[PDB]
């Protein structure tokens, strides 16, 4: 696959106790890049996961819509456990439903996390993160705090993939290079 005609961005966006002072940074990164133009084909989808993961906002290109799910991303209080494996199944069952209508899009999935996660939920974010993978889509992992870059290596595609979400802007550039080297 050396080109694709549109993109679809898939937000997976860790609100547990463990990020809790911490998600002003997370918002504002989804809220800079949700604004950006990256393609003429844009789509992306808002996920939320602590005790459980949720698809707070279904894969859209409609500006109100996404106005709206950052409206809901300010009200967030995070707190509860960290499920991160339920935010990359919201994302790969999106994925394998667009896919499978005539659907042929990029699928990126951006996972902003503290990555402060016990050893089995780490275990199944891994598998399911590798389950994206299969569907075709690229994982960029974006650290809150002081993450653990090695585990993130092993959820993003690589240690390429892994940007402070303390200096995103530039991390922002990067991401949308990559697309922009896969566009058609
Ligand atoms: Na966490």
């Amino acid at each position: 696959p050396a080109c694709y005609g549109g993109f679809d961005l898939y937000f997976i966006l860790d609100k547990s106790g463990s990020v809790l002072h911490h998600w002003n940074e997370i918002y504002y990164f989804v809220e800079q890049l949700a604004h950006r133009f990256i393609s003429p084909q844009l789509r992306m989808s808002f996920i939320v996961f602590s005790t459980r993961g949720t698809t707070l906002m279904k894969l859209t290109e409609d500006r109100e819509q996404i106005r709206q799910g950052l409206e809901e991303l300010q009200k967030v209080l995070p707190g509860g456990d960290t499920y991160m494996h339920e935010g990359f199944e919201r994302a790969s069952e999106q994925i394998y439903y667009e896919n499978s209508q005539g659907y042929r899009t990029a699928s990126v999935i951006i996972a902003l996390t503290d990555g402060e996660l016990h050893e089995d939920l780490f275990f199944y974010s891994e598998r399911e993160a590798n389950r994206s993978r299969d569907l075709g889509a690229i994982v960029y992992a974006v650290g809150v705090k002081d993450f653990n870059e090695t585990q993130l290596a092993r959820i993003a595609d690589s240690k390429d993939h892994v940007f402070p979400v303390n200096d995103g802007f530039q991390a922002l550039q990067g991401i949308i290079h990559s697309i922009l080297k896969k566009s058609c």
